[PDB]
């Protein structure tokens, strides 16, 4: 759920 990274 973290922008650019993922989740």
């Amino acid at each position: 759920q973290d922008p650019x990274k993922x989740x």
